[PDB]
DNA sequence: CGCTAGTCGACAT
DNA sequence: CGACTAGCG
């Protein structure tokens, strides 16, 4: 996420209802509904007991969107991203820790805290996601497993005109360059839409409302790919970019002390890390549903050389990418767990 | 005022 | 994979 981004650009938001997008296509960051639905049956999942509450939970939202005349395209997280593997190790070990801690707190008699500790152990498997996938295919709803992060895939689907809005709880989508993002949507359709064009309404941003500058700001504040410098948040980063009349961000990051009046030392790790983060936001591998090909989020600029972008996602053969995207190929074992075919029945 | 970092809701009975 | 809020620059 970009910590505190929503309240920072709150002036560009607008309370709406999804009825607004009737007769149009909307992509969904399904992990949110998956997580929320998985909260309801934390004990069943932790113990390993069979359950399918989260499926119906997601299907409520899906059927709702279908009822209001929307065509939803559920998008799911795929393979792990190397840039994001630190946090994905942290969350893992913490999940295990709270799992065992809850298992022990079950024996104290404090069942009230064992379940709260089971809440911090929710691990959304790809099998659950695939249950949701078949459940969605039942009502003739298209699904798409991102080659890596769902964020990038959604961003592409939005910037390519395939969808007109994105349903998520994550503010990362704005940093990826989404035109329209619908946050905090309930089971009835009440949501909070953030439009990119309205970023100019935010006084705090100043002239930092262009996609590139906005990206730089979000990265400088601290993201999932690169932790920020101690004492650097959204406001100070935005201040840096505002006071900086320089197309070359590197020298600016170097003169961050001159811009912020703070004696800040910039390590050599942070420059490379910044270029890493920017290249991750720009050229993370997504999946084209039309041409059925593995492509970066944005077209490669002459500035960067793709050979040094393994962290932004590794390429594979397009057929395998297709079988992953359909959910037919297991993300982990790479073995065929299903055989759905859109040919013999978005693409 | 701005930022870090820890707490605790989210679902829902 | 988030919204607050105290505690500190
Ligand atoms: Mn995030
Ligand atoms: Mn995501
Ligand atoms: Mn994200
Ligand atoms: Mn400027
Ligand atoms: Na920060």
């Amino acid at each position: 996420g970009i910590q505190g981004l929503l309240q920072f650009i709150k002036e560009a938001s607008e309370p709406i209802h999804v009825r607004k997008y009737k007769g149009q296509v909307v992509a969904v960051d399904t992990y949110c509904w998956l997580h929320k639905g998985a909260i309801a049956c934390a004990e069943k999942l932790a113990k390993g007991e069979p359950t399918d509450r989260y499926v119906g939970f997601c299907m409520k939202f899906v059927n709702m969107l279908l009822s209001h005349g929307i065509k939803p395209i559920l998008v799911f997280d795929g393979c792990t991203l190397p840039s994001k593997k630190e946090v994905e190790r942290s969350r893992r070990e913490r999940r295990q820790a709270n799992l065992l801690k809850g298992k022990q707190l079950l024996r104290e008699g404090k069942v009230s805290e064992a379940r709260e500790c089971f809440t911090r152990s929710i691990n959304i498997t790809h099998a659950m996601a695939h249950k949701v996938i078949k459940a969605a295919r039942s009502q003739g709803v298209d699904c798409l497993v991102a080659p890596y992060e769902a964020d990038a895939q959604l961003a592409y689907l939005n910037k390519a005109g395939i969808v007109q809005a994105i349903i998520t709880e994550d503010s990362d989508l704005l940093a990826f360059g989404c035109k329209k993002v619908i946050l905090k949507m309930d089971q009835f359709g009440n949501g909070l839409e953030i439009d990119q064009a309205r970023l100019g309404m935010c006084r705090q941003l100043g002239d930092v409302f262009t996609e590139e500058k906005f990206r730089y700001m979000c990265i400088l504040s601290g993201c999932d790919y690169l932790s920020s410098l101690r004492g650097i948040g959204l406001a100070k980063a935005c201040k840096v970019l505002r006071l900086a009349n320089n197309p070359d961000i590197v020298k600016v990051i170097k003169k961050i002390g001159h811009y912020l009046k703070m004696n800040i030392t910039v390590p050599e790790d942070y420059i490379n890390g910044f270029i890493r983060a920017n290249n991750t936001f720009l050229y993370q591998l997504v999946f084209d549903p039309i041409k059925r090909k593995l492509i970066p989020l944005n077209a490669y600029e002459d500035d960067v050389d793709p050979e040094t972008l393994s962290y932004a996602g590794q390429y594979v053969d397009d057929s395998i990418a297709l079988q992953i995207a359909l959910g037919n190929k297991d993300i982990n074992t790479f073995e065929q767990i299903d055989d759905y075919n859109p040919d013999t029945a978005l693409y």
